[PDB]
C-alpha cells in the first residue's frame, strides 16, 4: 500500500508538511508525533517498505542527508545528543510501511528514545557462520 | 580518545575481528555482545565520535554499506525483521565514542531491540521554528 502510505502522500503533495530539506532521492521533515522537541525524519522518495529494498544510489543519498540532518539536530554548538533509529517490520516497531530514519534529540533522561539493552550469549561457531553468510550476501550485491 | 577507542583498534588491526564487509570508507562486523542472534555493526573507518562529525563522502559510503548489510540481515527470503540504531552521546546510550550503526534482528517479542515510544505535544509555532533552524543549518553544508 503506497496508496495508503502517508509518506508517499506527503511526497506527492496530497498532504502538506514543512520540508526541512530535499535532495534528488530523499526528503526531510519534522515528526508531528515527536518523542522529544526537534525530532525529525529522513525518508527516501522511493516507496521502499524496508531498508533492504532501497536502491544503492538512494542509499548513498539518504546516508548523506542523514548526516546533514544530524548536524542540524546537534545544534549550533554541536552539544545536542540524539538517537538515529530506523525500523523494519511491525514486530520491529515499524508503523508506516515506508523507510524512515528518526533523528531523536536526547535532551533528558526522562524524554527522547528509551532503549532496553539486554545482551545474549552467542558462540564463536555461530558468529563465524553468520559472518560467512552475511559477507557472501553482501559480496554479490 | 582514538587511542582508547576499540573500533579504531579493530580498524588498524590491533584487535582481531572477522570482517563481514569492507569498502573504501567503512567496515562491517558482528557484535560480540549481541541483543539477538545475527546482530551486526557498520562503522566508518574515520574516527568520528558522532554522526554529525562524519564527512559527506564517508556518509554516502556508510549509507550504502548499511543498505547492503540490511539485505544480509533480512536473510535469504527477506523475511527477517530488524532495527537500525545509531547512538550519539552517552545520555543517548553511546558507549564507544566512534560512530557505529547497529543492525539488530528482531526474531522475537522477547529478544532484539526493545523501545519505549511515548510521544510529547509540540505546537505548530515550535515546529516551524525547528524546521527553519534545521533547514538553514542543512542548506549551508
Ligand atoms: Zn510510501
Ligand atoms: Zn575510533
Amino acid at each position: 500500500m503506497a496508496a495508503n502510505c502517508i509518506f508517499c502522500k506527503i511526497i506527492k503533495g496530497d498532504i502538506p508538511c514543512a520540508k526541512v530539506a530535499e535532495t534528488s532521492k530523499a526528503l526531510a521533515f519534522m515528526d508531528i508525533n515527536p518523542l522529544s522537541r526537534g525530532h525529525m525524519l529522513v525518508i527516501p522518495k522511493e516507496h521502499a517498505s524496508c531498508l533492504h529494498e532501497l536502491g544503492m544510489e538512494d542509499a548513498a543519498d539518504v546516508g548523506v542527508l542523514l548526516a546533514k540532518a544530524s548536524r542540524a539536530v546537534a545544534g549550533p554548538d554541536g552539544s545536542m545528543q540524539y538517537n538515529v533509529l530506523q525500523n523494519n517490520g511491525s514486530l520491529a516497531h515499524q508503523e508506516v510501511p515506508h523507510v524512515h530514519f528518526h533523528i531523536i534529540p536526547k535532551t533528558d533522561e526522562k524524554t527522547g528514545l528509551k532503549i532496553g539493552w539486554d545482551t545474549v550469549k552467542v558462540a564463536s561457531d555461530e558468529l563465524a557462520e553468520d559472518a560467512k553468510r552475511y559477507s557472501e550476501a553482501i559480496a554479490k550485491i
